[PDB]
DNA sequence: CGCGTACGTGCGTTTAAGCGGTGCTAGAGCTGTCTACGACCAATTGAGCGGCCTCGGCACCGGGATTCTCCAGGGCGGCCGCGTATAGGGTCGAT
């Protein structure tokens, strides 16, 4: 502190997934199952 | 690589798919009789196939007509450039 000439410089320191993720996971879900996808009564 | 948008994703609203329970009868399926139609055999006959020939419909082509295919050149505008002129500055002479 008594430094008057050339002081010491040192000494101072909702969630939403990205598009395409759910689609691929849905693809995996339907590729594993074999249940019919179109509903029975509207098809009939 | 950049722009623009269409479809993925999430949520609240809304529709009907699914379950299943119940009742009805139409139509599949079974059965029983009776026969009209098809297989099978024999004898006769011409319709269909190999062969043989002749002939013209089309393969081949040279000339002529045409129907595209490509480009090539002339004009016109712009940009650069060599030459001449004109103004400005510097130097020399005179008062």
């Amino acid at each position: 502190t008594m430094q008057t000439a050339r002081k010491s410089t040192g000494g101072k320191a909702p969630h939403r997934y990205r598009p395409g993720t759910v689609a691929l996971r849905e693809i995996r879900r339907y590729q594993k199952s074999t249940e019919l996808l179109i509903r029975k009564l509207p098809f009939q």
